């Protein structure tokens, strides 16, 4: 009972069809680059403008407003599934994402909630989706997310970013039993969000694998990749017996190039890719089957908007206009010019029908 | 005049010939993680034990005490080179390696010294190289090193540590001629100066690009691949010129899969892999003609003695006995096990004789 979708292309070339032209969105299109974004955001703390569904649909929207962007994708902050799990953050100005009690021993593991009664603490968010998807009033589709299992595990027991994840490699060698544990409770908890999202009214789904680069091939096949497979089997699953339809599944696992191959088989239809990687050789390693969703460097959009167009069109040029949605290699930066946001999308429209015709 | 080497396995592997075992040798041998190593450094603040020949001399030859390494790198601070040319350090116990005053634009190049004479500058490590490699009596070989032009760029521009690089980065995208201008200065002071090294009696050298993954292919590609061709074109050069031999030179950039195929081209014997590269593939990207130095995840050290061996056994089966050195996948944690350094060393040189035998 929403409104119809309008502008599809970004759903048709998830499944891998043809389209007009290429499809394109940021991720962070809602984010601090945007002066009207800190605006709403200091209407309170980190958890109460996120809380708040108008709040979250509007972080969502504002974004949409500016550019011409070929989808929307919830506004929610990370760590909300780690708290609906029981754990407490302490969000500041400074560090920002925290945990000032990691979970640092297996009996720490007790104080976690079961899995099975996230959902019913995530309720807020599915609100804030139904009421953007409302909002938007099929303008174009909205993504629904959250992240992956070992990028959340290296949040909880961290108890924030690091450089090395030594603390939560740690654990996979000396704890392997309860990584394996805790990484389980995490997919209990992802799977009926995910689900929860789509009922809700989110028409995509995107899994962040933020952290994967930390990983080797050993250890990602060993402690990620399962549990990024389980997500998008069960997810998938629920959905139909549901009655519902399932959604196109994105899976982006940052400096993961050594699971390419691995993830085109994951049970995903688009796999994110960051900057590092060659289009080409990203389509080598994926295959043919599976949509490539977009790489530019970020920090390229620091560039003149004569010099983004060039480097947009070289992207288009090495990704073809076959399975693809332009993206940038990872979210936008605080300091980034909105103008030159516009820049990046009005490109890959312009290049991508060129491409075309 | 020096004493005549005894042990040259590291050597002969470095120029690919065939060795009785595979030669190993870790990133911070000379590190943290020995207690040995914290009680020397804290004689002074960092640039005074270090600014002591007898001080780097003793930390450099204290990993050999515990373990038979097939390799010495000589004991030296990050930042010594931007400090050589001019720039002023504040090393806190809390932060680490810090510049109070960072690069921020063009005109703070004026600040800089002549490259010509940053050798002259740093002629304390030439004296710590010359004593230990008097002191090592030629028990094996030593390495001599320097972080490559783009890495020291970063240090300098962002002042410290960075998830993101984009101050740096921003310099290459908005100030390309500054940014060639800085690292054409970072590269004048380096040659010199690993040439110094090397008449000091390093016997190798490695050249540690160590922020080589925040850059994409094609960044790659304009600013750090030229000078890092640059250093070792011209160190061979300059050490012909002087009537001595010249060293195995080593390039390790640190989260560098992208750019394997154009290392191995850039005029190095040895590339230096970080473990999220998988052997076999390095090795298709390499070729055949060069040496891989390789990759265990440091992190893997903290798995039991048994479970290192097993991953070392499987690392070594991968990598092939031929054309290869063993070492971690980036330098060791400052809260690793020396019993558990041991138990890596030892698994090298066990299993390395058995894929032989």
């Amino acid at each position: 009972g929403f409104p119809e979708l309008k502008n599809d292309t970004f759903l048709r070339a998830a499944w891998g069809e043809e389209t007009d032209y290429t499809p394109v969105w940021c991720m962070r299109q809602a984010g601090r680059y945007l002066p009207e974004f800190r605006e709403t955001r200091a209407a309170q703390d980190f958890f109460s403008t996120c809380r708040s569904p108008e709040a979250c649909c509007e972080l969502t929207l504002q974004p949409l407003r500016r550019f011409p962007l070929d989808a929307a994708i919830i506004f929610s902050d990370i760590l909300v599934v780690p708290q609906a799990l029981g754990m407490e953050v302490t969000m500041v100005p400074g560090k920002g994402p925290s945990f000032p009690e990691p979970l640092r021993e297996e009996q720490d593991l007790e104080r976690l909630r079961d899995p099975e009664v996230v959902a019913s603490e995530l309720g807020y968010v599915f609100q804030a989706i139904t009421l953007t998807r409302q909002r938007l009033a099929g303008r174009v589709p909205l993504i629904g997310f959250a992240d992956a299992p070992w990028t959340l595990m290296t949040y909880m027991v961290e108890g924030g970013g690091s450089s090395t994840m030594a603390q939560a490699k740690r654990w996979l060698y000396q704890r392997p039993q309860a990584s394996h544990q805790l990484l389980r409770i995490l997919t209990d908890a992802l799977v009926p969000y995910l689900v929860g999202q789509v009922v809700a009214g989110a028409q995509a789904l995107q899994l962040f694998e933020s952290h994967a680069g930390h990983l080797g091939p050993q250890l990602f096949n060993k402690f990620a990749l399962p549990y990024i497979r389980d997500v998008a089997k069960q997810v998938k699953a629920r959905l139909r017996e549901a009655g519902l339809a399932p959604v196109p599944m994105i899976i982006f696992a940052k400096d993961g190039h050594f699971a390419l191959e691995e993830l085109a088989q994951a049970g995903y239809e688009v796999v994110g890719l960051d900057w590092t990687v060659a289009p080409k050789k990203a389509r080598e390693c994926v295959g043919k089957t599976v949509t490539l969703q977009g790489n530019l460097d970020p920090c390229a959009l620091y560039a003149s908007e004569e010099e983004i167009g060039q480097l947009v069109k070289q992207m288009l040029d090495d990704f073809g206009p076959h399975r693809y949605i332009a993206n940038l290699g990872h979210g936008l930066y605080p300091d980034m010019d909105p103008e030159h946001v516009g820049a990046f999308v009005d490109a890959v429209h312009k290049h991508s029908r060129l491409l075309r015709q």
